[PDB]
C-alpha cells in the first residue's frame, strides 16, 4: 500500500520535473520544487507557469495529483510514523 | 455522482473564469486558471484580485467552490482512478 | 450547527479583518480578504505581514482557525448545497 | 495525545527555524514563519528558498510534517476548542 503509493507518487513528481523543465525552462530541481508545492497546494509565491500549455497542464496535473500525494501522505503518517511515534509512548 | 460533480465543478469554474476575465481583466485561460488555484487551494503567487468587487467575489466564490472542488478530487481519486489502479495490483 | 460554525467563523475573520488593518495598515477590505485565504491556505502572492507582531499573530491565527473555518466548509457543502443540489436530482 | 502532537509541531517547527535561518539566512522569526506556513499549506508570497540545499529540505519537510501538522490542528479543533464552544451551547 504505502509501497504503491510512494511509487505512484514518484511517478507523477518525475512528469511534473520532465514537463516544466522543457515547457517552462526551469532547472530540474526547480521543475520538480514547484511540482511538489504545486501537488500539496503549498503554492509557490515567485513562480507561475508563464505559458499557456503551462497553465493548462498545471490545472489538470493539480486535480489528478492531488488525490494521490494527500493520500500518500495520509498513510506516511498513519501507517509509518504514528506507529514509529505511538511506540516509545510504550513505557 | 462523479458525473454530477464534473458538472458542477465546470459550471463554478466557468463562473470564475468569466468572472475574473471581466472584473479583473485577465485573459480568460488566466482567469480560469487563477480560479482553478484559488478553489484547490494552491493559490498564485503573482496574481491577487485589484478590485474591491474582485476580492469580495473571491471571497465569497472560496467559501462556496471549496467544498465541491475536493468532493470532485475525492471520488475521481477513489471512485475513477483508485480501481483502475488497484486493478493491475492484480496478478 | 451551520449557524455556530457561521457565527465563530464571522468573529475569527473580524478578529483578523481588525488586527491587520490595524497592526499592518491594511484597508479592512483588504484585511479581510488576507484573513480569508490565510484560513483557508489559499494564501496571498502579494501580502505577508511585515511586522515581527504580525507574524506571530498570523502563527497563532493559523493554528486556531484554520480547523473552524474548514468545519464551517463541511458542514456549508455537505449539510446546506449538498441537499439543495441532490433535491433535484430526484426527477 | 493533544500534548504528545503539541510537543512533536514544536520539534518540527524548532527544526525548520533552525534549518531556514542557518541555510537560508532568514531571521529566526521569518524562518519559523516560513515553517508555520509550509506546512500548513498557505504558503508565502514573497520567500521561496533560494538555495538546492533549502529546495531539497523543502520537499522533505512538506511531506513529513503536513501529517503532523494537520493532525495537531484536527485534536485542536475537536479535543480542544468543540468542546469549550459546545459546553456554552448548553443552556
Ligand atoms: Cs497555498
Ligand atoms: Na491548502
Ligand atoms: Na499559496
Amino acid at each position: 500500500e504505502f509501497q504503491v503509493l510512494f511509487v505512484l507518487t514518484i511517478l507523477t513528481l518525475i512528469s511534473g520535473t520532465i514537463f516544466y523543465s522543457t515547457v517552462e525552462g526551469l532547472r530540474p530541481i526547480d521543475a520538480l520544487y514547484f511540482s511538489v508545492v504545486t501537488l500539496t497546494t503549498v503554492g509557490d509565491g515567485n513562480f507561475s507557469p508563464q505559458t499557456d500549455f503551462g497553465k493548462i497542464f498545471t490545472i489538470l496535473y493539480i486535480f489528478i495529483g492531488i488525490g494521490l500525494v494527500f493520500g500518500f501522505i495520509h498513510k506516511l503518517a498513519v501507517n509509518v510514523q504514528l506507529p514509529s511515534i505511538l511506540s516509545n509512548l510504550v513505557p
